[PDB]
């Protein structure tokens, strides 16, 4: 059981981190282009 | 040992869920400011 919880952590815990990646980079592509956008107007 | 890990699966399902729910609703904020500056520009 407790190789299982280490693996499924594991596999958790990579899910959630590129999640927060994800948001990060997506958050910066918005930061940009609303500069951008922003610039513009 | 396994309450830890059991502690640790469960923050991270918490943690993907509401990052996945926080992806949807910044990419729907984010497309609906997008649609909004271009009118604006």
């Amino acid at each position: 059981v407790i190789r299982q919880k280490e693996k499924d952590l594991v596999l958790a815990a990579r899910l959630g981190k590129a999640l927060l990646e994800r948001n990060q980079d997506m958050s910066r592509q918005y930061e940009q282009m609303h500069k951008e956008l922003t610039d513009k107007l």
